[PDB]
């Protein structure tokens, strides 16, 4: 067996997570770019996205949610988000 | 925003993990008992498996991969792996 950090090999692109926000609803009021940034691809209902490393999924999006706070708050170990924001961002947020 | 994917603490038992085996890939050739007691659950995804403690990820099991070996291989830390299995049989399986 071989380990991996990365769930979806697919969506590891900010183009190929920003594609999947095309049919995303303007009521939600986070944006796409954002969310494709910090590592988060939609898939399916109103508003759920998936981490394409940690696969974590978050729906109920509120406004003001800054993505990679929610990431750091929810899914501190992701490989992803550590790779960008460094390990002390997510102990400030944790 | 709310997390609505499945954590780690919903696989503590192993019938819980071993539940999850149910749609293990034919041509993967180890067994879900053996996964399920190392203390892996199948993720749904191609055949990814985590552990519900560490939370780490093995891929690509290959025909007798020994998933408590192969748990001591890649994560020597685990406390469910110290717990079941010792340092002893880790340290043996890192060198
Ligand atoms: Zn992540
Ligand atoms: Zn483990």
């Amino acid at each position: 067996s071989m380990r991996y950090t990365v769930s979806n090999l697919s969506m590891q692109t900010h183009a190929a997570r920003f594609k999947t926000f095309f049919n995303w609803p303007s009521s939600v009021l986070v944006n796409p770019e954002q969310l494709a940034s910090a590592g988060f691809y939609y898939v399916g209902n109103s508003d759920d996205v998936k981490c394409f490393c940690c696969d974590g999924g978050l729906r109920c999006w509120e406004s003001g949610d800054d993505p990679w706070v929610q990431h750091a708050k929810w899914f501190p170990r992701c490989e992803y988000l550590i790779r960008i924001k460094g390990q002390e961002f997510i102990r400030q947020v944790q």
